[PDB]
Formats: C-alpha cells, sequence, structure tokens
C-alpha cells in the first residue's frame, strides 16, 4: 500500500528476538497449543538444510587450504548443525576457541580448534558498534546446575562478558574448575564469535526463523485439526435413540438401572455386544440419531492451509508428496525448484561461512586469508554425463589448430573440475572423502 | 513468534530423559494406549536405520586401518544395532572393554575388545565437566537377578562409578564371581564409553527419539482407531426392531423367554439361523434399525493424521505405499529424498563413530587416530554404469597431450574408487566382504 | 514422552518369553480367537524367511573352509529352518553334537556332526554369567511319551544340566535305551548351543517375535472380521414379513402348523421353494424386511487394520498384492524396500551364524576361526549384465598404462567375484550347487 512522502516516522533498528525456546517446541512437535498442525516444521527446514548441505572452503594458498582441510574434516557435521539451528532458531552463535589441553585421548592433536556453539538463550545482549553495526561484546548468561562426582548438588549462575580487547567472566554459586573469574586477555583483537543469522535483515538486529512465516498457519491448522477431531470424537458415532413408554422401567428391566439418576452421575455405562434385538410395543419408535457429516468442511479447509504453508515455506512438493501423489513421479523435474530455493538460501550464510573460514586460519602466515565457498550439488550431475562432455571438449580441441594455448588453459581447468566433482560423493556431506582420498594417495603413492 | 529483547528468562541445560520404557514398547507395539497408533513406528525407524547402514572406517596408516578392519569385521551386527537404539530410545551408550581371559572357544583370540552395549537406563546419571561439557563420570546402575548353577535364586543391586581416573564398583546383595568390589585404576586415562546421541540439540542433555515428534499424532491415531472400532461394533450389524401388540407373550412362544427380565440380567442370548420369516398381525410392525455409517469422517481423520505422522516423520511415501500405491510405482524417482534424509541422520552420529574408532585405536604408534567415516550407498550406482565412466575417462585421456602428470593421479584415484564401490556388495551392510576378499586374495595369491 | 533426570526405576533385566505355543498357533493359524486374523502370519514371516536365504561360510583357511562346506552340505534345510523358527517363535537353539555311531545306513561316514534343533520349550532355564550374560549352563528338560517296539506303553521324564564342564542328564520314569544318567564331561570346554535370538534387545534376555508387534493387529482384525461373519449370517438375507388377520389359522392352512408354538420349540422350519404367489385380503400386508448393509463400515477397518499390519511387518506390498493389485505390476520396482528389509533383518542372525561356524570349526589345528557370513542375493543380478561389466573392466585396463600393478589385482577378485556369482543358482537356497560343482570338476577334470 503507498503513503504520502511525509507522515512516516523516524527508522529504528528492531532487537526484538525469535523465542528459541518456542520454535524448538514446535520443530520437536512438542508445543499443546500446536501439536496437530505443527508436523509441516520438520519436513520444510530439515529439506532445506539437508539439501543445502555444507560449505566448500576454497582458497589459493596451499597451507590455508591444508588447515580449513583439516577443519571441515573434523567439524562438517557441526557445519550442518549450523545451518539446521539458523534455519529452526533465526540465530546461531559459533565460538572458535584454541585448547592446549592435553588428555591420553588426543596423543596425536597437542593443539585443537573447538567448534563451540553457544546457544542463542545465552546471548543475553549484543553490544554493536552504531556506526558498522558490528559487535564491540557478547553478554553470555546461563544457569549452570550439575551433580558434583561426589554426592553434592552444585548450582552456578555463570554470566561473561566477550569483547575483542578481553573477556571477563563472572560466577555467584558453586565454583566451576574450568573458569577463572575476572578479566583475561583475548589472545586476538577480534570477537572469536561467529553470528550465524537466517533471513538477515537490515532493519532487524537478530535473525528470523523459517517457522515465522508459517507460525500464524500451523496454528490455524492445529486449531482446525482439534476441532475436528473433537467433533468426530462426540457425534461421528451415532446415537441410539428409543421412545419409549416408559423410560425407567425399561432401564430397570432390560439394564438393571434401579435409580437412572444415580447411574448417569457416577457415570455408569451401559454394556451393549452389538447383536441386540429389539422388542418394543406399538406406540414405542427406535431411531438411530446420526450425522452426514460431523466434520464437514473442515477437510477443505485443512487443504486450503496446507497450501499455505506450502507456498510460504516454498517447498517443492516432493517434500509432502504424502499429500500430493502427483510429485512423486516426477521429483527429477521438481528439482529446479528447489535448486532455485538452495541457491537463494545459500547466500544467507556464505558471508558468515567466509568470516568463519578467515577467524580459523588467523587462529592458526598466510598469503591470503578470503575463502571462497562451494557446495554440495542440490542437484548432482552424473558421471557418464560429465565424461561424455569431456570426451566432446576433447575431440573438439587437437583441431582448429589455429586456437592456441587457451585451450590447454581450458581443459587443464575442465580437468581440475572434473576431477573434484567426481570424486566428491552424492549421499555425503561436505568433501570429507575428498580429503581422505588425496591424503590416503599421497601417503601411499 | 517474536518477542522483545529483554523479557527472556537464563539459559538452563536440560537434563530431560527419554522414557526409554516407553520408547521400546511403542516400537515393540506392546503399548496399550497407542496399540492401533503405534504401527508407524516400526517402519519409520527400521527404514532410517536400513538405509543409513553402517559406517566405513578409513584411515591412513595400515596398521590402525587392519585394527578397524578386524573391529568392524567382528561387530558391524552391533553398530547397525546402535543406530536402531539411538533412533528408538533416543540414547545409545557403548562400552568398549578389554579382555584377557582365556576360554577353549576362542583358542585363536588370546586379547579381544568388546562391543558392550550399556542399556539407557543402567546411566542413572552423566556428570559432566561444566565448562565443556565432558563427562567425568558415568553413574551405572542395575538390579541383577540370576539364578545360581546350583538350585538358589540370587539377587544384586550392582551400582559402580566409571571415571577417567578409575572405575568404582559395590554391590548389595548376593555376590558376584565375576565383579570385584572397591576401586580399581583406569588402565587408559579416558573413560570408555561412547554416548551415540540420536537427534542430539545443544540445550538438552540427553537424546531425542525419533518416536518424540510423532508420539502425540501416535496417541491420536489410536483414540481414532479404537473409538471407531468401538463405534462399529456397537452399530455396525443392524437392530432388528419389533413393534408388537404383546412383548411378553411373543418372547415366551417365539423363544421360551417367560421371564424376560431375569433372561435379559442373566445375559442370555436369543438365538437365530438367519433365515427367519416374520408373521405379524395387522397392528404389528418389524423394521430394521440401521446407521448409514457407524464411523462417520473417521477415515478422513485418520488420513490426515497419517499424512502428519508422513510429514513429521520425513519418511518417504514408498515405505507407507500400502496406504497410497502411487508411490510404489516409483521407488527409484522418491530415492533423492531418501538419500537426503539419511545424509542429515548420518551426520548426526559419524562424530561418535570417529571418537569410537579412535579409542579402538588407543586401546590396542601409530602415526594417525583420525579416522574418516564412509558409508553404505542409500542408492546404489550400477557397476555398468562406473565401467563406462571409467572407460570414458581412460579415452579422454591419452589426447591433449598437454594435459599433464595429473592424468595418472585422476585415473588411478578413479581406479582405487572403482575397485572399493564394486567389491562392496548392495545387500550386505558394511564392508566386510571386502576384508574378507581382500584376505583371501592377499593368502591364496 | 520426555521425563526427569530422577524419577526412573533400577534397571533390570527382563526374562519373558514368547509364548511358544500360541505364535506356533498362530503362523500354523490354529487358535480359536485368531483363525481369520492370524493370515497374515505365514506370508510375512515365510516371505522374510525365504528371502532372507542361509549363510555362506567363507574363511581363508582351505581345510576349515572344506569342513563349512561339508557342513552346509549337509545342513542347509536347517539352516533355512532355523530362521525360520527364530521368526516364528522368537527364540531357536541349535545343538551340535558329534556321534561316532556306527550304522549301515551310513557306511561313507564314521563320524558325523549332527545339527539338532532343542525345541524352545525344553529350555528350561538359562543360566548367565552375570557380568557378561553370557550362557554358563542350559536346563533342559521333557516328557518323553514313546510306545516299545513291544506292545509296552512308555512314559518318562528327562532333564538335563548342559554345562561347560560337563552335561548331567536325570531321567524319570521308564528306562531309555540310549541315555546314561549322570554327569559326564564335556570333550569340548564350551556349551556346544547357539541361541538364535530374533529382534534381540539388550534389555530381553529372550528373543522375540515377529509376531508379536502385530498379534494386537491380528486379534483385531479376526474380531472385526468373526462380528462381520455373524452379522451377515444372522441379517443378509432379507426376512419376508407377513401382516395377517389371523396367523395362526394362516400357519395352520398354509404350512400345516396346527401347533405354533411346539413348532418353534422344537425348531421346526417351514419349507420354501422360491416361486410362491401370496394370495391376501384387502387389510393383509407382505413385505420383506431388509438391511442395507449388513457388514457396515467394517470392511473399511479390517482396510485399515491391513495396512497397520502391512506397516508393522514391514512387508512390501508385493508379498500381499491380492489386496492391492497395483503391487503386482512393479515388483521388481518393490524389491529395494525388501534388500533393505532383509538388509537389516540379517545383521540379526549373522552373529550366531559367525559362533556355530566357529564352534563346527573347533569341534573337528586351522590357521584360524573367524568366518565371514554371504547371503543369498535378494535381488539378484543378471550373468549377462556381469559379464557386460567385467567386459567394461577388461577393456577400462590394458590402456592408459601408468595404472601400474593393481589392475591385475582389481581384475583377479572382480573374475573371483564374477565365478561365485555366477554358480550360485538363484532358485536354490545356499551354495550347494557350487561346492558340488567344484567337486565335480575336480574329481573329474
Amino acid at each position: 500500500m503507498r503513503m504520502s512522502s511525509g507522515n512516516i516516522g523516524v527508522y529504528k533498528l528492531d532487537d526484538s528476538r525469535v523465542d528459541y525456546e518456542l520454535a524448538r517446541e514446535l520443530y520437536q512437535n512438542k508445543n499443546a497449543n500446536y501439536k496437530l498442525g505443527s508436523s509441516f516444521v520438520r519436513p520444510i527446514v530439515n529439506s532445506t538444510t539437508g539439501f543445502m548441505g555444507v560449505p566448500h572452503f576454497q582458497i589459493e594458498d596451499e597451507e590455508a587450504q591444508y588447515i580449513l582441510d583439516e577443519f571441515v574434516l573434523d567439524n562438517t557435521s557441526k557445519m550442518l548443525k549450523t545451518h539446521t539451528d539458523s534455519l529452526k532458531q533465526g540465530d546461531c552463535y559459533i565460538w572458535i576457541t584454541r585448547e592446549e589441553r592435553e588428555n591420553p585421548l588426543y596423543p596425536d592433536k597437542k593443539v585443537r580448534l573447538i567448534y563451540n556453539f553457544i546457544s542463542p538463550e545465552e546471548v543475553k545482549e549484543i553490544i554493536l558498534d552504531p556506526t558498522t553495526k558490528e559487535p564491540i561484546a557478547y553478554i553470555l548468561e546461563s544457569q549452570n546446575e550439575w551433580t558434583d562426582l561426589g554426592e553434592n548438588k552444585r548450582k552456578a549462575k555463570v554470566k561473561q562478558i566477550i569483547t575483542a580487547e578481553s573477556r571477563f567472566v563472572e560466577v555467584e554459586g558453586d565454583k566451576i574448575e574450568g573458569l577463572e573469574e575476572g578479566e583475561t586477555p583475548n589472545v586476538w583483537g577480534f570477537i572469536p564469535i561467529i553470528h550465524f543469522k537466517n533471513e538477515a535483515d537490515e532493519t532487524l538486529k537478530y535473525g528470523q526463523s523459517d517457522i515465522e512465516p508459517i507460525e500464524p498457519l500451523l496454528k490455524a491448522y492445529h486449531d482446525v485439526m482439534l476441532h475436528a477431531l473433537k467433533g468426530s470424537k462426540m457425534h461421528s458415532t451415532p446415537k441410539l435413540k428409543l421412545k419409549l413408554t416408559d423410560v425407567a422401567s425399561f432401564l430397570a428391566h432390560n439394564f438393571g438401572v434401579e435409580d437412572p439418576v444415580k447411574f448417569a452421575k457416577e457415570g455408569g455405562k451401559i454394556n451393549l455386544d452389538g447383536h441386540e434385538i429389539l422388542f418394543l410395543n406399538k406406540d414405542e419408535e427406535a431411531e438411530f440419531v446420526e450425522v452426514k457429516s460431523a466434520i464437514g468442511d473442515a477437510k477443505e479447509l485443512l487443504k486450503l492451509l496446507f497450501y499455505c504453508i506450502v507456498d510460504v515455506s516454498e517447498t517443492p512438493e516432493f517434500i509432502f508428496g504424502v499429500h500430493t501423489p502427483s510429485a512423486l513421479a516426477s521429483v527429477k523435474e521438481q528439482m529446479p525448484i528447489m535448486v532455485n530455493k538452495i541457491r537463494r538460501k545459500r547466500e544467507q550464510f556464505t558471508n558468515s561461512w567466509q568470516l568463519l573460514a578467515r577467524m580459523v586460519l588467523i587462529m592458526s602466515k598466510y598469503s591470503s586469508y578470503d575463502v571462497t565457498i562451494g557446495w554440495d550439488e542440490v542437484n548432482p550431475r552424473d558421471d557418464k554425463e560429465l565424461a561424455e562432455t569431456l570426451e566432446k571438449v576433447c575431440c573438439a580441441l587437437d583441431k582448429a589448430l589455429e586456437g592456441g594455448f587457451i585451450s590447454e588453459e581450458s581443459t587443464v581447468n575442465f580437468l581440475a573440475q572434473y576431477i573434484d566433482t567426481m570424486s566428491n560423493y552424492i549421499s555425503d556431506d561436505p568433501e570429507r572423502e575428498g580429503e581422505r582420498e588425496k591424503i590416503i594417495k599421497t601417503k601411499m603413492l
């Protein structure tokens, strides 16, 4: 809708948050006000996060590439879980910490970088530079209830400030052995936390969940389904109606109910086997009071709400093929829509992955720190087709000999692409198999 | 749903558990409150477990690879059962123990590593390091009722603390020969227990079952089915209605029921053959009191609940194609959805398998310990197609001769992939056939 | 459902059993309370058993391989029967015994190993080591009623205690000709009994049948079908209704029933031919009292219960193609689901088969005892396709000559696989044809 040039309020950044507990309950189908309606949350979020896969850190420096190779080999699962958490809860925070912890379970790796998650409820507040809107302090706070290895219950409320200059931690309650209260300087001059933000908007300080667009539709679906279920429970089973000359004597004789008022008060149930035969007087009548449909048009409304949910989430129909069996027959025909959705979705996180890879490289001399992110194939290419186009390129070259060296450049680049695309396995996240094969090849030769 | 920046409680870790008894009863279809509804639990969990297969331990060191080869050859079945238990009960605990005991059933194996399951109810409490959340003690407790090899019944309530420094065990009852009470030092400086955690969440101490998202839907499905069955039992069979001048005389003459009150009180049943003929005087009337539908709209509600269950579990429709025969015609078309789901599910456990392999290597010098996890083919590739693309690669090479030395690297890597993918059998979990073929080839040559 | 960290009872091993008599009656369709419903037990169990086939014992030691070859040649039928018994009854026990008894029917075999079945009801109790939960004594007991070769009936209650050190047997009643009472030491220091356990669970001492998940659904199906049959018998045939001026006079004149009360009491039947014609007064009326449907919605309920049974058992729909004719058109499209089910199921028994083969080798020096279990093809590969990929591999090699010496290692392994896969016949369980072809080839040359 339009408005005049004037008559508009002053811009202000919105610092509202996603209510992460409700988002997790909806995802896990736990919230009693959405139980029948929140069935759609899991397929949407999980299909979106599974098809988008995990990033592929590409950097021209070989040492930086080795560092990122080791990092992805250690943390591909957590990298996928980051996408899942960002899509579900709106915000996900990743804390990179370097530990020199010696323990006999890790004799190979003396020093490690840990891919720690900060739960979005731990982040009490984010202090932003007003100009650049980049963080200058993270306020983390949590309640730690833990039993000691003896018999003592322990409780400790720990809060901490993480800033570029230093990090400060203070705790009230039982002492934590692994924490040192007070300020401690930051080994690097940047905050080691990466803020992954789903559906990042310039006007919002925090991200938005994929559940938020569908949440009113989920509530409406739950309401319609619950009303339908209650109505069917009340009215689907027909009610036998007996118009009798004397009700009380009929009850006393047939069912032994000498006191029908007391019987109704105590919740007594008349027992029936289903094979009864009715003997009645001339005047007495028996009929079934029955509904044509206890649900009526609720099914159409649920269908319309399902259509609205599918529209909002932009999920391809094969993800919900049980509702629409047509989609199940042409999934490869549906794949362009999924590819478009994943193309749009991957750009939200790729800058955060650039930041994460840059921080990992800095935390461990290199000639470059900018990292380009590849991704898993949403619509995988057959190896046979790739080899076919390779053969076509090769036979097309070695002819029209005035081409020059660009033929060599094109074919060597194509082989570089081909090896990477062939080695990466379709049904496995990340390129860990590529690194494994390369390392085994280098060692065994 | 949105909320203000403030007005949020302090973060606290959730230590709730999955109620493993109910999960097993629902899986086995035993719980009386879910019998008609819990039919869906088995296909979901078992399809997800069968299609995700078992891990393939890959490590560059040949001795470590041999150790892991022997381990998988021994314990592939238990590795699959680990996935089944994690998906069903939410939590599964694997205890690795080294046994030097000699018995004549195993003369080949002087020393063995045992893949022991700790039932999730045995784990009374897990003591976590508050900072890293690394487990520092496991509180195992169980009630051991066992018959003696003689005639005596025996009973003992065994509890034990498993810690990195040592393990402490105490018993309350009939003393057990195989257990030594008191502290005994731990040969390795880590707790040799792997906590497999289905649907691991940062905010939860324990895992989540795949039954939890569908559980309210299973309960609703059971309620609808049971109400439908009871209504059909009571009302599906039409009730013959006789409007008579004198009911008691009719009963006394036709059926010999000269005391209808006593007859109804004692539960007497009038006997009919089905070929009756009704002779009535002019005033009397006979009619069937009949329902148009004793079930009404319960079938539509069950269809909707089935759709919701399929959505929540994200099961591909061909798993439940008896409901929807359309899916059964295009299973290969629907396989990519299963591939996506199995990718996402496999990423949950792979870190635990890396930990397990690392512990196994440590519990039995090696230049590397970072094991990498391969997996079974969700949608297998045909061997002929792999050979065709290999032929295409081979013919593409040896032409455009400025490609360089990387052609040999690419082709030898493809051969290494090809032999591995061919030797592994589709219809058999794990790569045990690969190891056995390699060993037989090495011995017989 | 969720629960608190506390508020849970102590873990205890469940020693309940499967009620094997009821399981066999359900399989054989004998139990009176399941006759109409237990039709589904046979196709489920028998399809699962037939498709899973029998193990293939593979060991690199040629002498051990020969021993296992002879064993499977003798006992493949009993190996399949073991799977059938385990799936049906939950438990199945195999007792390996070595017999030196000479008889003229076996002049070729001085010494034999017998594959005996212990019926699961014979096993009165299993004494388990409390720590390892391995058996240390089997309590077998049975009532032996047998006729003497003369005219005498004989009865004897024989119980025995099979332990690792010795087996003790004591018998009441008539003297058994072939049994010696009292203790006798074991020639080997292990109990030669293999406990095959279908759906083995860590919390259950004994196995559990595939009938247990479906049993309540079978009962519900039987109840619905029986109620439908009784209702149809009572009410399907319409009841002719005559509204007469004088009923008794009509009966006496037409059907000669001078005493209708005595006629009804004695169960007399009025005889009709079907071609009657009714002559009536003005006031008299005749009408058919008829039901619109004596079954009502029981057909929908039986369909829903059939769907639930198919879901629980996870059987592919082509096993029940008579219900769903769609499945009959695309069995080869359905076969991946069967392959998945059999993949999951085979892991339950493969460890037991490894134990059995280990015992057989020990009960008859060898350099290895670990046996790898192959299996029949659930979805067989065409020989022509295998040969096609063979020639593709062969032509792919011998080119790009820098591949090295691993080409021979790959192709010899491929030929070893090809010979085994070709010789094994699809429509015959086990590899007995393979062993016999090998033996005939070696003998005739």
